[PDB]
DNA sequence: TTGCTTGTTCGCGATTGCGAACATATA
DNA sequence: ATATATGTTCGCAATCGCGAACAAGCA
């Protein structure tokens, strides 16, 4: 299963976090952004653990989606907080840092143009 | 309804639709990209007609996905074409644009992620 | 043994977000 | 009558994606 990961395959993933190739290229592959820009295009195999890394933020993105949908079964109409700042998003979540910052930025674009969730 | 679209609604659905400013405010607004920068920021309210537009591209989105989860429930295992050049998707779907191709690179990039299509 | 692999670094053109200024049309 | 909202253009620092070159680590 895990080393079949494709380069376009990686950079949908990586848009779908809505992170940026510096971003990711910093934090989740600790590589300098040639190295990610050359996984994206195809020139190098994207590695096992980067991979497994994707997965695991998708995981984590599932965790966030679900609190969510508790919420709107409740019959909750959520006031979801979209952080146009990084470091207003830091300042409310000191243990975090800009991948869940991303990441809470895609959950609630979703939640928004699902229409369940206005954003503030 | 028309017009409580907040300028982060604004940012969080084009970012979404995996639209990059410039072509929204090409194609979308038909305006300069400051516009759209304004707009994203606060310093004028998003028209309505914008904010209408942005709605049916959402709608647009969900045809997609509905027609590739009627694949999926029939047994299929889909092969989502993900364009990385705008040209090859406008090379295979010439009455289309840029707006067709970001939102068909959403689409692929979430069932990619979902964990239930390939991407070639 | 060295070709394929993979990473870094540098340079450069293209692109972006934003401040600032200007223009308009309209209440 | 006129502030005010809203568009445009211009310049600029910052950023990004890419080509090309260099280097290490192999198998
Ligand atoms: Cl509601």
């Amino acid at each position: 299963p895990l080393g079949s990961m494709t380069n376009k395959e990686l950079q949908a993933i990586r848009k779908l976090l809505m992170l940026d190739v510096s971003e990711a290229a910093e934090h989740i592959g600790r590589v300098s952004a040639r190295s990610w820009q050359y996984w994206e295009s195809g020139r190098s195999a994207v590695p096992d653990d980067v991979e497994q890394e994707m997965l695991d933020l998708a995981s984590v993105r599932i965790e966030m989606m679900s609190a969510i949908d508790k919420r709107l079964a409740d019959g909750e109409r959520p006031k979801l907080r979209f952080y146009n700042k990084l470091d207003e998003y830091l300042a409310d979540n000191p243990d975090h840092n800009v991948i869940g910052w991303r990441l809470s930025q895609s959950v609630a674009a979703l939640y928004y143009t699902e229409g369940h969730a206005d954003l503030i």
